[PDB]
């Protein structure tokens, strides 16, 4: 029953509006309105195509928040390298095991400057090396 | 290296402010200044302590933005279910494989009302079944 579908979208549309990352209330409101009307008009095909604008990865809307999530993860990783480096200097030649993990992180970051997240493992090894020094 | 450490954090702090997901907090500005101040005074231990507020998963700041990424994904998954339902109904009709999948997704979503992402596999099976019908 098509009338049952409209109620489902109406509530999903309500949850969409509450999620601030998904849109700035510009295209998102017009996408929902057109989809609501297409469903009310019985144009399931266009309604399905219309909502695709909000779920497809190619659409600009997914790129906006995906970049936002990337910037946040990258900044956190950059902070942890400084944090682990700070903890290291607080302790004050050191084991080659610890410093080899440090050179690897910088060597990796230089290799992947555009997408630093490719060095997440190298950063983890560096953090664990600093952790170990604290214990012995 | 403590001097070089101060310069790096100054660079990262500016990137923190640009990231609206991480820099929207009114508290984050006070953490960066205090973390920056600690570096100038040479209190590396305290500086790393302040930095944990921006990296720890427990801290409110990380809890704030992770919830946003999670609900964008939840609403996105909810839209795909309606989209697959619309296309299924677009095809006037169904194979048991189609019925098995739609009932699994609807059952799962109510059972995991708090965390709908636990149904991502069930949603894919439902989407793949709708694709199978469209192609034959």
């Amino acid at each position: 029953t098509r009338a049952e579908l409209i109620d489902r979208f109406r509530r999903v549309a309500n949850e969409v509006r509450k999620a601030s990352l998904l849109g700035s209330g510009d295209d998102v409101e017009s996408i929902l309105a057109r989809t609501q009307a297409f469903l009310e008009e019985g144009d399931l095909d266009n309604a399905a195509r219309e909502m695709n604008a909000l779920t497809g990865w190619s659409k600009t809307l997914s790129r906006d928040w995906l970049a936002e999530v990337r910037k946040v993860l990258e900044v956190r990783q950059a902070l942890e390298v400084i944090q682990a480096e700070a903890r290291l200097q607080s302790l004050r030649p050191l084991p080659e095991s610890v410093e080899k993990a440090r050179s690897e992180v910088v060597r990796c970051l230089r290799e992947h400057d555009r997408r630093p997240l490719n060095c997440w493992q190298e950063v983890e090894a560096f953090k664990e090396e600093v952790r170990k020094l604290e214990k012995g």
